[PDB]
């Protein structure tokens, strides 16, 4: 079971004796701190933290014990605050005396912004705020996710538009790949459902749950596949017989669409000879609801995708499209799911359009580029205490390193507004409070153990659209 | 709770019908692919994974009759292998017929070596040893943790070694800071567990939990960390009041180590003006067994570290240790936690170094770098087929694609073996058969539902251990 008294940085359990004497409030905020691109994030993750780890009972004598034992070892010497764990425990019954106030969730918002912030609520808890900054923190994750995720949906947006003049399909170009490529099964999840809420495409079955359990959404679930084969299904035939490999599926799953791996043992045989010859009648019978999805999966990832494209370009009838790209039958298609992140979904696109290929033709498949190689320091996300209370009086607290302007942060108590031109402001010393620049947009979504605030899925989808989608 | 009817990629759910008819044996292994870095790997994690994920009833009715109603809505179809998983319920009390052969973990092992294989133990459930790939495959981050962290180590230990002639808190100079930077609570203990392989030094709690529960230790708990301040400790007093807070930090932790971060406003004032004359005298006074350790947290992490000792240099007493190198007094140190990573981490120490300075003056805290700027295809972590059974015939399998000689597979059954000249060598083919080169070195881990081999925290890091610390 989780213990919210040992899931915080272990120098945080002797701070709270390095407050000044007489502080009854420490104010923080979080915000993905803007660099002197990524200019603007998707506000997603919060809801499940608070549901899985902050919510309800979280203190119990046992759990009480249980850390005093653990730090009493860990640290060699009792520093541990039992008596202030102990305080929530009785005048409580466990619930954290903490108010959390946060943009909603989907929200699209330009770096430097606050996005959330926490307070105790409980003079004697002026430790506890920055006690669980660790977990909250960890909203980088999802955050970051859903970004990067929407930024490749923009650059697919973009050149499918150019290429096709519409955007049909675009919530399918990008499939999540990264169940095996993450460092955990938790990670899986949250990361798979900060994907989905851009796209519609998922094999991180976990991402399901997640959504279900701490979102919901209207329909049955909010991500799909197709049947695929994966090597060992095309190998264990042996090699001479990938041709009765690829047969076989293709058949097995007539109906429905299907992807098949090409390049076992050479993709360009597989495409030219295989597909567009020996087993060429299997393909142009197929119904365009259930086309075959190439796959190629070594190679530099555009000359692959552009060599192969020329090959079934010239084993199957290509057509024209009104833009003047060329489109293959909408019984084949093709998936590039090898090394792609978000500068080479770029360089792909971009090369097939030089080469006049619609980006109809293709879809693409994303797994560590998608779920595991980001970090906290892309979107410089950073939580800052930014207002104290020490002996009855309110000072607006912050850093600011002489050799790194980049890090300063915000003083005082904070808010978030939209401007005259309906742009994204923070206000900072609790300006906000003059009321010039209409409602606070940041929501109290947590208080004193209760979720206060939710938001479904179907909503967040909604928020964290594209303009282009928009228009 | 967890259900590992859908802790596997969708499409593997579809995959019982694409192997050649009559298979009755999938037989796959898992290597860190070859390809003048990171050239050997550390074995750990699977035990971790074994415990908390495969063994005991795994499949029940409730699990199947879920997942069935998540793939139909999932796929927009029935293609869910009902059949299959109600097979292993009635036949075996939801217990995987599977077979896992692994090596010892914390065992150092070079790059293309098979690590462990997998196999199904009935014939039915040929399609088994595939599904729980995904989660198998997961191992590779606590194997890639416990390998960039042993790289780490060797790079301390040699400079440390250089500049001081000893090892002594080699295993203190590269703690955790990664809890907050990783992407979440499971991968924190997992990736923080794969660092104590090496180390002591700790600060995400996480990761204690977990090798008490999955692995083991002697000593109560595995790793350690001492009292600090943060920038919310020192900033809440003030602007005006850096000096107060310092002072009020030291005083109240007068007795233990404690690390207070310096660089709120004015990291080379602090030290120069705060530590190096206000408040000295309570620096001086502090014993060895508890020394101020002060933490520059921005800047380029080289020349900012390099300006502090210069600075501490000037206002305390420095000595010259035995190679030659400066050092400060036992009562005072250093940590660089800010941007450390592996390659970061070999500027400072050399840069150090070039100005005459001890590695002993200094400590890493590394966060982001330690647990979460890693990737999968860093070490080429792989899981791949090698042997089926087909018509009760067993073929030796394996993908070679043409564009990439660095992608292709082993064939047929595996072994690993050591060499005349004591390295490592994986057998292909069932060639180990032919006992030529002794006996396999995999042991059985993981059998029907059970598992058969397991290590102490305490014997993983034994096997660890760098060279030069033997
Ligand atoms: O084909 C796969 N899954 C089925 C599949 C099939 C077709 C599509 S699609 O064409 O987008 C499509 C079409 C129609 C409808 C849908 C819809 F969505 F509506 F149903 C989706 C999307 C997914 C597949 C294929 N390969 C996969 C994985 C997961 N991991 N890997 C492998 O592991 C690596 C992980 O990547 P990395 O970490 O190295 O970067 C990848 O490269 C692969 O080798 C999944
Ligand atoms: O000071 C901290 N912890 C206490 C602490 C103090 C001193 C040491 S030590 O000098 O190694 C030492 C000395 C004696 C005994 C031990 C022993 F071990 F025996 F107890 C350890 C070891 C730990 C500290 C300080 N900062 C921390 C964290 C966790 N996160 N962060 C922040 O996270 C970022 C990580 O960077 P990034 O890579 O994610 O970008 C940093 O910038 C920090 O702001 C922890």
């Amino acid at each position: 079971e989780f213990n919210i008294l040992l899931a915080t940085d272990s120098y945080k359990v002797t701070h709270y004796k390095q407050y000044p004497p007489n502080t009854s409030k420490v104010y923080s905020y979080f915000e993905c701190r803007e660099k002197k691109k990524y200019e603007e994030t998707v506000f997603y993750g919060l809801q499940y933290i608070l549901n899985k780890y902050l919510k309800g009972k979280v203190v119990t004598k046992e759990k009480i014990q249980e850390a005093k034992d653990v730090y009493k070892e860990h640290f060699q010497d009792d520093v541990f605050n039992e008596k202030g764990w102990n305080y929530i425990l009785e005048k409580y019954d466990g619930h954290l005396p903490i108010e959390i106030k946060a943009v909603p969730e989907g929200f699209v918002i330009p770096r430097g912004n606050v996005l959330f912030t926490v307070e105790n609520t409980d003079p004697e808890c002026y430790w506890l705020t920055n006690w669980i900054e660790t977990i909250l923190v960890q909203s980088w994750y999802p955050i970051t996710v859903a970004t990067n995720s929407r930024e490749q949906k923009k650059i697919l947006a973009k050149y499918l538009l150019e290429t096709s003049g519409n955007l049909d399909g675009l919530e399918y170009k990008l499939h999540d790949f990264g169940y095996r490529g993450v460092s955990s099964q938790e990670t899986a999840g949250i990361g798979a459902s900060a994907h989905l809420v851009n796209f519609k495409g998922t094999d991180t079955v976990a991402g399901l749950a997640l959504i279900k359990k701490y979102y919901g959404t209207k329909d049955p679930v909010p991500g799909y596949s197709v049947p695929a084969a994966e090597h060992s299904t095309i190998t264990a035939w042996g090699k001479d017989h990938e041709k009765d490999a690829f047969e076989h599926i293709v058949t097995q799953f007539s109906s429905v669409p299907v992807s098949v791996v090409s390049d076992s043992y050479d993709i360009y045989n597989a495409c030219e000879k295989i597909w567009g010859e020996d087993l060429r009648h299997l393909i142009v019978s197929r119904s365009t609801q259930a086309p075959l999805i190439i796959r190629p999966d070594s190679g530099n990832p555009l000359d692959t995708v552009l060599k192969v494209l020329e090959i079934l370009g010239k084993k199957f009838p290509v057509t024209e499209n009104s833009k003047g790209y060329k489109l293959l039958p909408p019984y084949l298609r093709v998936i590039q799911g090898d090394g792609v992140d978000i500068n080479t979904l770029q360089e792909i696109v971009e090369g097939m359009k030089q080469k006049m290929w619609s980006i109809e033709n293709i879809a693409f498949g994303s797994g560590g580029g998608l779920l595991q190689k980001l970090t906290r320091d892309l979107l410089n996300c950073s939580f800052k205490c930014s207002y104290v209370v020490t002996n009855g009086l309110g000072i607006n607290v912050f850093k600011d390193p002489v050799a790194d302007p980049n890090k300063r942060s915000k003083k005082g108590r904070l808010s978030l507004h939209r401007t005259p031109a309906g742009n994204f402001v923070t206000l900072e010393e609790g300006k906000g409070d003059l009321e010039e620049y209409g409602q606070d947009l940041l929501h109290t979504v947590f208080k004193n153990g209760k979720v206060t605030k939710s938001y479904s899925f179907d909503e967040i989808r909604k928020n964290a659209q594209l303009n282009i989608e928009l228009e």
